[PDB]
């Protein structure tokens, strides 16, 4: 009775819960783009890894339509999480604070049917709100285009525990 | 308890993990300085800091600077600007003042002379912390003639000394 | 008490093993590229950091030969790890599962001796098998080239504890 997760009984002694150390799950769900009046969505099947106090969302490559210079990519965790994971388990340790967390470069191929031109855009975790994770995608300039080829992207942040 | 050692701690009467170890948020409002090949400038930024388990994350926002070299150093002066009770020493890496190539990543920097930026794909990493100044190396990707630089948001992470 | 790593005796109390919190080592070893009939290898000296349930492999910049549009970059951990680290210490928590983990942008300079053109490629941890870590490198298009200039790249993933 004397132990509190992530401290746990490990082979009759005091150890660290294996579940805290590593948990794998999956999100089959919708990624939505919105920017300067452009809107579209695509389905992705993504692995999720939860390791110590961090969650990692491993988005695969996907194809979308036009994007703006700056815009938002939103992951809807309200549906699609593999049980027993719940929407609440994707809440950041900074809750619904607005942040600039895990900012990275992502190269997106812009085209209108032909050979894509790759733009180096800037992506970060901005805000989680009621199960929707909003990622800012901006910078790198733009070209006229009708289609976007997105790379595989890993999105990571510290996960709520209270 | 006298018989527990941080980060192990009393958590609602039992043996648990200190919440402060699991998540601690702070802020740095301070000076980022660029130096390369005789070029020198500085800019003030507001940045969230998140300490999670044995890692520190410094979430730099987008900022604008002046000319950069093919290779150069970006320095974050943590001697001042940290929100109390966080102290300069709390930013020291677990590798102390070793010279490293840690967390190497792509950073796209927009170079211009006032007009539309050309983005160069540069290579950034944590190289050395010394006396409260974190030095990041920024090199590669080639260059153009320019007088202004548009820097992306960049998250700087590394293992924190204990 | 009966303590189970990473829970350990510290200073007479129940604490967290310093070994679990931070360990620094090195891999001096052979990185091999394979793609579309192209094959070559390079030697690298890389720092390794193990921090909580993560390993970080800090590859330095290196020069290679021709790459394909898509290919594998493989790290041979069977030899080259600094004692007391062993090959098994590099096994992922997802063991030998095929994954798309830690996907990121990497800019590689392609040339035939002259001025490099930088391609934004997409790199991820794909599979560890019998001491060999296989990273996928694809996307971003290509040009005709005989030489590749690779940036410093840090690759990280959760490490097995079983
Ligand atoms: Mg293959």
């Amino acid at each position: 009775p004397n132990l509190r997760y992530p401290i746990a009984d490990v082979s009759g002694g005091i150890g660290m819960s294996p579940n805290y150390r590593f948990r794998q799950s999956m999100w089959i769900g919708i990624v939505s783009y919105s920017g300067s009046g452009l809107n579209w969505r695509v389905q992705v099947n993504s692995d999720i890894f939860i390791v110590n106090d961090y969650i990692h969302i491993c988005l695969p490559a996907f194809d979308g339509f036009s994007i703006a210079d700056g815009g938002d990519l939103s992951l809807n965790f309200v549906t699609g999480l593999l049980p027993p994971l719940l929407t609440g388990d994707t809440e950041p340790a900074f809750h619904n604070d607005v942040v600039t967390y895990g900012a990275q470069t992502v190269a997106i191929g812009l085209s209108s049917g032909g050979t894509p031109q790759y733009m180096s855009k800037n992506l970060w975790v901005e805000q989680w709100q009621d199960g929707v994770l909003r990622l800012r995608v901006e910078g790198g300039g733009s070209i006229t285009h009708s289609n976007s080829k997105w790379p595989a992207m890993t999105v990571s942040y510290p996960r709520s525990f209270t």
